[PDB]
């Protein structure tokens, strides 16, 4: 069946010229709303949540892991390193790297998280351990953002990512302390005001992780606390036909608005 909300999302997609994927979980009743929910999309930076969460999982059995120093060398710098560049020829702890990857989307920090997990396959292995059979990380930064249409590398589906984000932030995929840390990091994100958040009533609070890549790929995944009701988990993925397409965070805001108005 096609719902009123799905019809509005289809209209939005049509006017956007691209391909939109949406997955909402309303924890008030566990109901879901999906649009292209089982189609694959390039994750880009939204994959940083899985990497940080995997390191948080490791920290459950190593109390000092998050304080472990990691060397940052000039050769480690990639295409976007707002935090790591300050620490070249020095070190950053795994907590510092996690916070930089999540809150500033630092790509060198993400690479250190991936390395700590034994490579992209280590991130995928953690996804499998928490019941996500869909997620796949295949490359490091910056190539994991090529976002080529039809390419399965570094992709997931909106349904899978929403389920995983719910388990990580509201469920028991991580220990209580680690879940709280992840939520704190997401709520402190600096990059999300133009995306899902721009489509929500101002009174609502949220934590999110954005992503962008080639093909005008523009993504956001969020955990939301609406005024007067149980939290929501929302994933909005968007990708376009031309490699050099411009970002469209406004499309994510529009999708979020349709979802909020549809509650
Ligand atoms: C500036 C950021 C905050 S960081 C960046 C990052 N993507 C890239 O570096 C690849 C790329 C390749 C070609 C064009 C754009 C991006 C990611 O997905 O985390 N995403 C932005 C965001 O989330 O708003």
């Amino acid at each position: 069946q096609t719902s009123a909300v799905q019809q509005k999302l289809a209209a939005l997609e049509k006017s956007s010229g691209g391909r939109l994927g949406v997955a909402l979980i309303d924890t008030a009743d566990n109901t879901q709303v999906l649009y292209r929910g089982d189609e694959r999309f390039p994750m880009c930076g939204t994959s940083k949540v899985m990497a940080a969460a995997a390191v948080l999982k490791q920290s459950e059995t190593q109390k000092q892991l998050l304080n472990q120093p990691v060397e940052i060398k000039p050769a480690d710098l990639v295409n976007y390193n707002p935090i790591a560049e300050k620490h070249v020829n020095g070190t950053m702890t795994l907590a510092e790297l996690s916070a930089a990857a999540l809150q500033y989307s630092d790509n060198t920090a993400m690479n250190k998280l991936i390395a700590q997990l034994g490579g992209p396959g280590g991130v995928t292995a953690f996804a499998r351990a928490i019941g996500d059979e869909t997620f796949r990380l295949d490359r490091t930064e910056p190539t994991l953002n090529t976002a080529i249409p039809g390419d399965p590398r570094d992709t997931t589906t909106p349904r899978a990512m929403a389920q995983t984000l719910r388990q990580l932030t509201l469920g028991h995929a991580l220990g209580e302390t680690q879940r709280a840390q992840l939520v704190t990091w997401l709520k402190g994100n600096t990059t999300g005001a133009a995306s899902i958040r721009a489509g929500l009533p101002t009174s609502w609070t949220a934590g999110d992780k954005t992503g962008s890549g080639d093909y005008g790929t523009t993504n956001d995944i969020a955990v939301i606390w609406p005024q007067g009701r149980a939290p929501l988990v929302l994933v909005t993925y968007f990708t376009q036909p031309q490699q050099n397409a411009e970002s469209r965070r406004d499309v994510l805001a529009s999708a979020a608005r349709i979802i909020a108005e549809g509650l």
